[PDB]
Order: C-alpha cells, then structure tokens, then sequence
C-alpha cells in the first residue's frame, strides 16, 4: 500500500570495473523519439550506457569472459526519478530484461561482486535537471505511452572500463 522512494548509491566514475552495453543504433532513435517532447535537459544519446556490472574489488583482472554474443533485448518499462546521496535527481529508464540480468549474473559468477546488493537494469536519461510540475507531467505521459505502445530495445556487445 506504500511505495518506497529510491536513494541510489551512484557508482559512476568511482574506482572499479565498469561493464556496460549501449542501445543499438536503432534503439537510440527509438528512445530519442520517446522523449522528444521532454521539457528538461537530457543526456545526449552518446551518454546512454546500460551498466551490467560495477565491481568495486581492489584487485581486478585485465579481461573478463562474456556470454555468447546475442541480440540482447529489453522492454522499456517506465521512467522514474531517483535521488543520489547528495539529493540530486536522476531520471532513469527502468528496463525489464532477463538478458541483462543474466549477463550481470554471469559476470558476477567470475568472482566479480556487483557494487549494489541487487542488480537493477536501467539507463540514465537526465541528472540535476529542472524537476518541476512540467517535468513530472512529461514523465507520466511518457509512462502512459510506454504502456499503450510497448517499447522493446536491443543492445550492442559488452564494453568494459577500469577506473584505476
């Protein structure tokens, strides 16, 4: 009967091993169309990366094994607003994706614990934006559109960055 509001421990740019996948070029356009009426500032498409692992271990390998390549798929479930440890707003697109969850699981199975207690598939669309009634109304209209017109996404091959 009550829903919890989300304070997210954003590991972006901190030391560790960051494994991610990008929406396919086709999916980048589909997402951009989705948010084409957004009244607040959004991250450029080039900045849309989907984390599949953020491992904070102090000793890390140079390379990692990845699952057999495939067209990874997700449904764009909804847009929502989280806050980070500093109180700043994050607008994220939540992803329903057994594929991304299984990738996360397979990567962790190599002795690379994920930096959050539970894996959450999402991509970040805005940060420190103008969060007013117009912003929240746009997000609600986007969420209705994601229900009335289901949006399915595909993602590229995995990439990894080590913040050393």
């Amino acid at each position: 009967k009550i829903t919890a509001r989300i304070l997210y421990d954003r590991l972006k740019d901190s030391k560790g091993l960051y494994v991610f996948t990008d929406p396919s070029d086709a999916s980048l356009i589909d997402i951009q169309e989705l948010i084409a009426e957004c009244p607040f500032e959004t991250e450029n498409s080039t900045e849309w990366h989907v984390t599949v692992l953020y491992c904070k271990e102090e000793k890390l390998p140079d390379s990692i094994d990845v699952p057999e390549p495939k067209s990874l798929t997700a449904r764009a479930k909804e847009l929502t607003i989280w806050q980070d440890h500093k109180g700043r707003d994050i607008c994220v697109m939540l992803l329903d994706s057994p594929d991304l969850e299984a990738v996360n699981r397979k990567l962790v199975s190599q002795g690379l614990p994920h930096g959050h207690p539970e894996y959450n598939a999402h991509l970040t669309l805005a940060y420190q934006f103008e969060n007013n009634a117009a912003a929240r109304l746009f997000i609600e209209e986007c969420n209705q559109h994601l229900q009335n017109y289901p949006l399915f996404l595909t993602f590229d091959g995995l990439k990894a960055t080590r913040m050393m």
